């Protein structure tokens, strides 16, 4: 049998020649027997001095955790990525320090929409969680299995969420809430478009790129700067599903995507992901057509050619699922002096959004749990008693700063960069920014004639469920995309009408 | 279209002729706009000073409760109950006071093993929880479809359900696990009989039979008791879906069940149950051939004749399904004065073990939520001050019992019911009771042939994933059970071996 | 006897006639004992079926919340405020929409260091904090009794508070920290100097001012806007103790406070304060001397006339403390349209701080307890379920912004305003600016002879346990100050070493 | 200066010739700076981009965890404790193995009514923890500073608390509902003659005994067993502080307690205590007097020899006060095997109410803190996934019990003790019992003239402050006791009224 059918199997292969250990309480107390309750008599009630039944009761009461508000599903693994090229002329990240650095990682694919259970094939972006154990603590690259995103505007995630997911009165999906949000917000035609092309269900997770997705930015040691987006392709080549096979996929196994990744990760076919940067100057930056920190927008290849860097390769299975994958916290927060924040919307917004649903979910002090740690560095602060502080919160050191007792005083060096901005504070409304370019660009240069056909069907099937109104509102933006896209889009609407 | 399908346009339609009310902040503070966040100019970053994007982030990061620990998936309803007979010469209880009295009442339908979000139509045991809001408080009834359980002791109950769900290492469903704890624990071979029987997929959850499956204890105004058991079956007749048919739901619907359910509610064809009792005499309990209160025996019909009460119509669907099911609480401890607690051993450890994990996942004040108060009764005690309570928290009454100040009082008529028991306080073993006889009566004469084959081969269709000694001991345990059923079972296992 | 020890006397009196409520659990089960447990004979061991003493003893053990991370001590009350003058030419905010109106009022008197159930007379900033329910929503002015603070930078206000606090390793308090804190920011000289004046320690919470201390914006329906501070003083007269009183009453009641404030409501001295405004227009925020929005600078009166507005009047008791102080929520981020936030860094600061630790404390649907509901307004937006919500959640409308369901929209009139700043983005740093200007004003203008030998008496008594070079090191700052205050404080110094 | 004065000087002194080190995030981030925020320029508001602040902001405000609900107040301490005499033929326990044993131990010194934060120097049982770190696991005896306790029923504990507590509308101490509960239930006058005697303040930790009060059982290797009582009495002689000595002290140090204990432990003097066992057989047990597992009576010395077994010493201060005393978590239910529960129905409740608390206060998976896991045992059991588990989770072993993996299985010697008990189950009055007899003996017998004196002089002063009826009350129940006593309270009464 597969590997992910012969775990346990395994584990007593490996635990051969040693005597079973002695089932204890939590609190080491050896058990005379877990297999019946103290009563009175044979036929009598239960009596409260029988601890055992209620310390493992108690305990068994408490296993869940609030899943995340998104991407509940997921697989995870472990590896490490390896450099390859110089790249000190752009930033000064221990990262990228030299050439055959070998840095711990770990990785959890996932999927924006499903709760925690259900089926793994579905039509819904993927995600890709990075996290590099560097020197100097660890780095988060949380990514998309697509180079953009529905929206640019932090302040509308909720909503789009709620949206995406159950009704709150039937507690069912509704195709009626998504279109009626999707034809709303016209920004989002770019993304519909990489969502219901052939790239939207990918073969597993071994068989798809991940994007960065975000406008970085990169300091050298000279202390100059340069917009930059991260890139990571796979080395096994793109594979995807047909709907038919999906279809049948999603019932007879609901998790294939764990299931083919564990089998590949212990049958020895490593998968490794080429990582490549996109770089861009102020200057370019200025003289760009669209707006540069735009989440909905592209970098053209031909004018910003790719740049190697490394390559990730995952060598080990998580040892056990819940402590490393149900438990590890992605912070684009955490980001090493090297590369900082840009002007970009969505990235500030991350920046506050994330450690505060960590801090609800996991705990106030989840940067204690041995997955999140930064064992490659040092922890020395002013932060103090928390709820389940599992460390020796740093002993009787002063925990008051500025002071004079030789304590840990702040690195000069890793200041932050800092560029003028001008204008007046407000809101500025971004509804008029273009929509229709770019989009029309991947239609009639990125996609052959057949592919075309497929997309068309896809959006026509999940777009027959909507309301008469919703669908001609969708159809207009769509035929404001391109005359045949919408031509298409209603022949096939009229034929499911 | 589908009342289900058209929720939020029906809305729309009872909320015609009303301006459209005002976006504010949580704290009343009517908004400027939720289309864009504050920036230093076209291209800056964000404020800290933009509020309404901080709360409304900060609150949607705190979207998810920890899911139940079993019997995550759920669909709920709310009606009345209403008597038919008179039943006073047994209980005291003001639900079965006199003959026309409506009691409301909530519903739920749950699976006990698939998590939030999975496929309903699976071969897993259907729970059936409903809450009267009698005069003299809440009573709730925590029922199973089937009338059995697979254990009969409660510290097995937590291994059971680990057996159940995800393996701990690959986070698979592994029925390694599951046949290697049903084998070792022969007490369950009825219940997997029931479990692979037609009767294990329902039709929706309107054509499924209910059942207490807990021996109650009722006591008169004379202050005699008799043990009884709870029955409700179905007025729209026993409907099961067929394992093709139900694969093809799991991919079309994932959610057939609430879907069928709301239709049905919202169409008008109200479903109802007849209700039934079961009565004993302390004579009969001890003349018993088996144990009258091991939850694996059943008790039969010719000997105890079933007596009707009344009937469960379901008239509202949820106003809001977060509030209204998410957050609904069942305590089999809440029982009114007149419904007592048995010697039962599963019964005493669910009375513990429930109140538990509600302060746990709800929250130590779950009793002051809208849809778990008891609105039809007084509350006055000497509970006090907790985490986020609703309430006015009974004013600047005396909070110490007793008192002089003219404080509640305890009622002398609500007291208990005693009976002596004879023999050690120990750890008795019930591995050794009886496992086949009630089994082989249900196989040779509740079932025909056919249904035999289809049991059969539903076994067999499960079962040959497991290894091959786990398949000897079921196949040994199921010879046991007879020769004819094991002879199949092997001869469909050596099939698919 | 007084009021506060014939408190619960009263309630029998006003219960008379009444019959004793019936003594019920949680879940309206009313209840037949609650003195003695079940037992197996007269001396025997528990039962788990006896359920009421499980429940009483499991909500028992969750009574407390975590106190607040400062302010923990506290004594609250209820009343309205009531406007006297026309301001309408500054605000648009319909708590100064005209003359005679009444707004509800919640008011919180605390010390920022005391934890909860210390001794209340004790040399530390009392906080004063109101809540006006206005007819858009809430507002929080919480301020100190002092008109300036400690520091002027946000990041700092951890480690002061921990210096504040007790010792991390011994756990007591320890002066050795507090002056180090203090001597090494020499922007604290002016609040210190507030501090151990005559007015530091209070006649009990009716004989001290409050002080908004914060820089607000203020807007008018024609959108023009002026800075502008909030004060107001009591009408019963500025009332301190002496240092040995305070010493006696720390012993004799170390709730002096409480008791003081609940007789005075419960005779009827309603107690008063008078509600002041000093307003600045933009010219002057340009051309005056200090930085307009430092924390630790004034507004010299002459130049500055005060403007009433209102008075502030307390005449209701909390029904309960727990649920009307322990449970009560000020946000300065609630602030209606018609009062903004400046480039005050410390206002900002508090926006982003107050609204996580009350998520944290209190629960994540905090404002759904009644004390913090804003009845006086209508609450509608797409917030949605969280853990213990008490409402109805909104039902069934649409919970995703933008939608055409006819569903709340935002309100265009609420925008908030827009200034222009110049100047790149960056760390300034702040340890340059003046500290000794203003204090000495304070010093050689505001106090006469006595009061200054008073002031070096108390500063003496409290930094003789400090370290020598501590002690150097605030002689030096005091000297730097003036030369007549470093000479008494160093003499005062060197007759206690 | 004391040791509790120069604590981090101290550690500045161990820490010299090594460089300070560099302030970083939680994720290892070095920072840039700590000393002021980013701004728009000199003037302008803050940026969301500023990580830091945000972080720091963030853990700062959740810094508080709910306080116990009794024993706030503590002063903590970690020794060895060693073994001096053969009680084999008693106990199996690894803790009695042999002589010469070191056990590691935690001792934790409390207040059972004071929150955090009051003045220690109070009229109140003192309480006094012990946890053993034995070779099979942990062992926890909680024990007072009183033999006997004021109540024998478990569901009156919360009552009395809440009686002990502040006020719940004026939250102050109120005299009236302490006397009101003391004198409506007459089983406290012994424990009460113990609160208000001269031993009822000690004289900080260190001079004062510590009493199990419970009647433990004891199992030998053959399987006999023997009731028992712990005794441990101080080698530093008994001291107490005189009421004025105490009220001067309740103003100049608050936490006299926490001071006087660690600078003992800083200097040297190494404070012990004398363990002793009273021993009492089953026949001895049927002809008692009284009952002897009654809380409210003791056994008389003669009767009842005491028996050395080893001493307690401390040698070590908590290296952090948080996460050694806020953290240490003690369970009367973790008793290893060799030490069992008895009928006592005080220890009964205890056993299930404990772990309760400590689940909400600390955390679902509290046993995986440093402080509190068993290190000197191995745990390997059926417990997984919870909330915030530090662990590796026990990796991908079976998680389900029975199995046939090798897994951990019970060890059949553990086994409990049984013993029969005759008669019903129901609600057993004990308001009959004797409560005048021990009270008498200790007043005539232990008692001189002087003390006596000093006792009636504390009562009235405590007692001058109730109401009229319940001072009758109070000085009827004294009057029971013996004329003298209630004569003498009676007379100081009218002194005072
Ligand atoms: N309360 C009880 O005692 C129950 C007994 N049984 C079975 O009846 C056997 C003999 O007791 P007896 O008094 O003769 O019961 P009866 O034969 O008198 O009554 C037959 C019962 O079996 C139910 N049943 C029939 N087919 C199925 C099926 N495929 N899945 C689930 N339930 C089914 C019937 O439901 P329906 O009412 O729709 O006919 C009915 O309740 C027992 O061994 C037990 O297995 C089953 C359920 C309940």
């Amino acid at each position: 049998r597969d590997p992910a059918s012969d775990q346990m199997q395994h584990w007593k292969e490996q635990r051969a020649a040693q005597k079973a250990d002695v089932l204890t309480t939590g609190a080491g107390n050896p058990v005379g027997d877990k297999l019946n309750v103290i009563t009175v008599g044979p036929r009598g009630p239960l009596l409260v001095q029988d601890v055992v039944f209620t310390d493992e009761m108690a305990h068994f009461d408490r296993e869940r955790i609030p899943e995340r508000v998104v991407h509940a599903k997921g697989a995870g693994a472990f590896g490490y990525f390896e450099v390859t090229h110089d790249i000190t002329k752009y930033s000064k990240a221990k990262v990228f320090e030299h050439i055959g650095k070998k840095t711990p990682i770990a990785v959890r694919f996932s999927t924006v929409a499903g709760e925690s259970g259900s089926a793994d094939t579905v039509r819904d972006p993927r995600g890709f969680a990075v996290k590099f154990y560097t020197e100097d603590g660890n780095w988060d690259l949380v990514g998309n299995n697509t180079p953009i995103f529905f929206i640019r505007d932090p302040i509308l995630f909720p909503s789009f969420i709620h949206s995406q997911k159950r009704n709150p009165q039937t507690h069912l999906k509704d195709p009626d809430m998504v279109w009626d949000f999707w034809s709303l917000r016209p920004e989002s035609l770019h993304q519909v478009s990489f969502l219901f092309s052939d790239r939207g269900i990918p073969d597993g997770h071994r068989h798809m790129n991940g994007y960065g997705s975000h406008t970085f930015k990169l300091v050298n040691a000279n202390g100059e700067a340069v917009y930059c987006k991260f890139h990571y392709k796979t080395d096994q080549g793109i594979k995807n599903l047909s709907v038919e096979d999906a279809a049948r996929l999603s019932q007879e196994d609901p998790d294939y995507g764990i299931r083919d990744l564990f089998n590949a990760i212990a049958t020895g076919k490593y998968p490794s992901w080429t990582f490549y940067i996109q770089v861009m100057t102020f200057n370019q930056a200025e003289t760009f057509p669209f707006n540069p920190f735009d989440l909905t927008k592209v970098w053209p290849h031909k004018d910003y050619p790719l740049i190697p860097v490394g390559k990730l390769v995952l060598n080990r299975n998580p040892v056990n699922y819940f402590a490393e994958v149900e438990q590890i916290a992605f912070d684009p927060s955490n980001m090493p002096p090297g590369i900082e924040a840009s002007p970009d919307k969505m990235l500030q917004g991350r920046l506050f959004a994330y450690p505060d649903t960590h801090r609800h979910r996991l705990g106030p002090n989840y940067l204690h749990i041995p997955v999140n740690c930064p064992y490659r560095a040092r922890v020395a602060n002013y932060q103090r008693d928390g709820p389940m502080c599992m460390q020796d919160n740093q002993g009787g050191a002063p925990n008051y700063y500025p002071n004079s007792f030789g304590a840990p005083e702040q690195q000069p060096s890793a200041l932050e960069h800092s560029i003028q901005y001008s204008g007046e504070v407000r809101r500025f409304n971004t509804a008029n920014d273009d929509n229709v370019t770019q989009v029309r660009a991947f239609y009639v240069n990125v996609l052959n004639e057949e592919q075309r056909k497929r997309l068309c069907e896809n959006i026509a099937g999940h777009l027959k469920d909507a309301q008469i109104f919703i669908q001609k509102k969708a159809v207009k933006n769509f035929t404001e995309v391109h005359p045949d896209y919408g031509s298409h889009i209603q022949a096939l609407l009229d034929k499911y009408n």
